[PDB]
């Protein structure tokens, strides 16, 4: 299947080359599939959608997204013109408030609220976890990124809006999960990206064109952003039958553009997300 004028970052997981403006994807497009998106939540009712989005947790007053973030990172995993899995299913578990902040606390119970909430979900596919979201190091919120991956869930993660090494970032630096960094449509970089050797693969980061609360759409640039991409890989890939929850992030990683990307640090890897997808 072909998306014409798709945003550059869905274009870019499909392509060798940075600057095509279409993506390329199986028709399967992470049907039989889920995601869930831990975040600020997800506008559900945007018709993005599709009806393939829908909250199943909140730790605040309200399940809406009063922010626009999580709904910007649910776009970009499944929404219908944004997303990289276009036939998944989406699953709110809002553990941050309208101003895209949470307590450890919160982010851990949403965590061991996923592993055992995709028991009550049909996944036949399998099942991913996205987290844009993170602080400074807590092990504590590593070990609950490290179960949730053991649990049977691809974890991404985002490394971090610090440029600094992700060493210092929870649940960034959390061996088990996929920590991804964020480029721009230049190849380069994010100039925000952290980076280090905790990383595993770098996503579309710097202008994101995606869902928005209000029935919107907008930009806006964050390894937030890169983090869905392969979120939305992983689960891709999962339907296909090409990799398993527990061995997704490796299989990105052994599948991925290597060397492409500009400014990467040394000792940081060099790997930008790719679904090697042949018509």
């Amino acid at each position: 299947a072909a998306q014409t004028n798709a945003p550059w970052g869905l274009a870019r997981i499909s392509s060798t080359s940075p600057g095509t403006s279409t993506y390329y994807y199986d028709e399967s497009a992470g049907q039989g599939s889920c995601v869930y998106v831990i975040d600020t939540g997800i506008e559900a009712s945007h018709p993005e959608f599709e009806g393939r989005a829908q909250m199943v947790k909140t730790y605040y007053y309200s399940s809406r997204d009063g922010n626009g973030h999580g709904t910007h990172c649910a776009g970009t995993v499944g929404s219908r013109t944004y997303g990289v899995a276009k036939k998944t299913q989406l699953f709110g578990v809002k553990v941050l408030d309208d101003n895209g902040s949470g307590q450890y606390s919160t982010i851990i119970a949403g965590m061991d609220f996923v592993a055992s909430d995709k028991n009550n979900r049909n996944c036949p596919k399998g099942v991913v976890a996205s987290l844009s979201l993170g602080g400074g190091y807590s092990s504590s919120v590593n070990s609950a990124a490290a179960r949730l991956q053991s649990s049977g869930v691809m974890v991404a993660v985002a490394a971090g809006n610090n440029n600094a090494d992700a060493r210092n970032y929870s649940p960034a630096s959390e061996p088990s999960v996929c920590t991804v960094g964020a480029s721009d449509r230049y190849d380069r970089r994010s100039s925000f990206s952290n980076y280090g050797s905790v990383l595993d693969i770098f996503g579309p980061g710097t202008d994101i064109l995606s869902t928005w609360i209000g029935g919107s759409t907008r930009s806006i640039s964050g390894t937030s952003m890169a983090t869905p991409h392969v979120a939305g890989l992983a689960a891709y890939l999962m339907t296909l039958g090409k990799t398993t929850a527990a061995s997704a992030c490796r299989y990105i990683a052994d599948t991925a553009n290597k060397g492409d990307l500009s400014n990467i640090p040394f000792g940081t890897v060099n790997l930008l997300a790719y679904n090697n997808y042949q018509a």
